[PDB]
């Protein structure tokens, strides 16, 4: 039909509220291999972040709070790199809340 690739970006637990509480979403694109795991999730959360999009963040609004865990292809996103998972269409990532604190 259309299986070309195609994004996994979802959410879990309390954070699908950070878009607008989607199960899940797919982006379509073309040519990703000049993109990065910075410059997808600021395409997600700073092109749209319902909630406060300083919430989810660490500091310095590149990468996200050690609270959520980041996982590429059902693995852990931060033993690949964390914050420099190159992307090339057809690829998966979840941000799931754990540590509330305050």
């Amino acid at each position: 039909m259309s299986n070309h690739n195609h994004i996994t970006v979802q959410f879990a637990g309390g954070c699908e509220l950070l878009f607008a509480k989607q199960t899940s979403l797919q982006l379509d694109g073309v040519v990703p291999t000049g993109t990065n795991l910075n410059g997808l999730v600021q395409l997600l959360k700073t092109n749209y972040v319902k909630e406060r999009p300083d919430l989810l963040v660490d500091q310095t609004g590149q990468t996200l709070r050690p609270g959520i865990l980041v996982l590429v292809n059902s693995c852990d996103a931060e033993v690949v790199g964390g914050m420099d998972y190159v992307l090339n269409d057809g690829d998966t990532v979840e941000f799931i809340s754990t540590l509330h604190g305050g």
